[PDB]
């Protein structure tokens, strides 16, 4: 009778695809995790063993690319006791959540790149896709194989480096060991095949952007490699990173800041100065520490920030700063796609892997497919880690 069962078919019709662009109804073909094709009217037979999903009068499009996620733990800031647990497989993909770049934070005493590597590869093998930076705040980066440089070459989750400036906790780096470090990490890229990003933690300092203005003028680092994340911690900052994404740079927005400016709210105030949306994008910031501090550096709140907040935003961008489902999109897929190179992803079309989201006209999540094998049902997560 034969078996086609391993190939796992599966014809997802019926749905308005976003592929981000508005790409009317179609359907979307899957095989063995990839997009095989996307057009309308599929034959329901063209394959064998094929797996049709009814998925008429809901909508299609790419997962969701989080490009800040503690995977590990954070916090520590105040005391042993605010160290954030690990994140679990479900809340991501629950989340919209199919690829993940994580990094380390304040902590690199109690917290080794090593078991972030770990947690990396674990995320990959059940199911979802993951990627790390190597070191954190601290500077000169504390890597795994020594050399920020060898890190990003040779250990093939490693696509870039993170640090912290302009904020009560860096390690008071200077141009010099910023500009180096940053350095090792763009070469490191070229010879691994990474994208050989510098993610650069921002603060409250009033020196806000100035170290990388620096950085630029001490070196040759193109800057397209030059990540400010953070970006709407502070209103004088904020203007200085839409000035910095004028000059042809790309800035990170953290979706778990609430205020003084709003995700939603940034994102739109950066199109309207004529920034494209290639270059900007939406990070979570997730199982992170959202600490505050007064005027003596002392710490008064501590709690953990979610993931929830991705989604809001999209939400309330098409709803309130009047946008397009598709434009409100691509800050989470197909711009950070493009930022780190990843290919497979971001994208809806014949190639591409299989991370799929549907979603009720209303921009609520009901399925999420990752690499093909469904993840997330009628909103609630059907596939959890190992030993959630
Ligand atoms: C925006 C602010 C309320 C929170 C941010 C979050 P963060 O840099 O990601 C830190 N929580 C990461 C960590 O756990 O080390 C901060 O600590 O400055
Ligand atoms: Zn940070
Ligand atoms: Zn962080």
């Amino acid at each position: 009778m034969i078996d086609y069962t391993a190939a796992g078919f599966t014809l997802l019709q019926g749905a308005h695809l976003y592929a981000p662009e508005d790409r009317g109804i179609c359907d979307v073909l899957v095989a063995n995790g990839k997009i095989i094709a996307v057009a309308s009217n599929i034959p329901s037979d063209i394959v064998p063993n094929c797996t049709v999903v009814d998925l008429s009068g809901q909508i299609l499009c790419p997962g969701f690319i989080d490009q800040h996620v503690h995977l590990i733990g954070g916090g520590g800031e105040a005391g042993p006791t605010t160290r954030t647990p690990e994140v679990a497989l479900s809340r991501l993909t629950e989340a919209g959540v199919t690829s993940v770049v994580g990094l380390l934070g304040t902590d690199s005493i109690s917290r080794h790149p090593e078991s972030l590597l770990a947690k990396t590869r674990a995320l990959n093998e059940e199911g979802i896709s993951a990627w790390m930076l190597t070191g954190a705040y601290h500077v000169p980066s504390r890597t795994i194989t020594g050399s920020v440089e060898k890190d990003v070459a040779i250990i093939d989750r490693v696509i870039g480096v993170k640090c912290a400036i302009s904020d009560h906790r860096s390690a008071a780096p200077d141009v010099y060991h910023l500009a180096n470090m940053a350095a090792e990490s763009r070469v490191g890229g070229l010879l691994g095949g990474k994208p050989g990003v510098t993610v650069f933690h921002m603060g409250d300092s009033k020196k806000a952007l100035q170290p990388i203005y620096d950085l630029l003028e001490n070196c040759d680092v193109p800057i397209s490699k030059l990540l400010p994340t953070h970006v709407n911690r502070n209103v004088p900052l904020f203007e200085q990173a839409l000035e910095f994404a004028r000059k042809g740079g790309t800035i990170d927005i953290t979706s778990s800041i609430d205020e003084p400016v709003a995700p939603a709210e940034g994102i739109a105030r950066a199109v309207q100065a004529g920034i494209p949306l290639a270059r900007v994008t939406l990070s979570s910031d997730g199982n992170g520490s959202q600490p505050f501090f007064d005027d003596e550096g002392n710490l008064t709140h501590i709690g953990v920030a979610g993931f929830e907040t991705l989604l809001e935003t999209v939400q309330v961008l098409v709803k309130d700063y009047d946008f397009s489902i598709s434009d409100a999109l691509r800050p989470l897929t197909s711009s950070v796609a493009g930022f780190l190179n990843l290919t497979g992803k971001g994208e809806i079309l014949p190639g591409n892997d299989a991370d799929l989201l549907v979603m009720t006209p209303e921009l609520r999540i009901e399925q999420v497919y990752a690499r093909g094998k469904l993840m997330v049902k009628d909103g609630k997560a059907c596939v959890k880690g190992t030993f959630e």
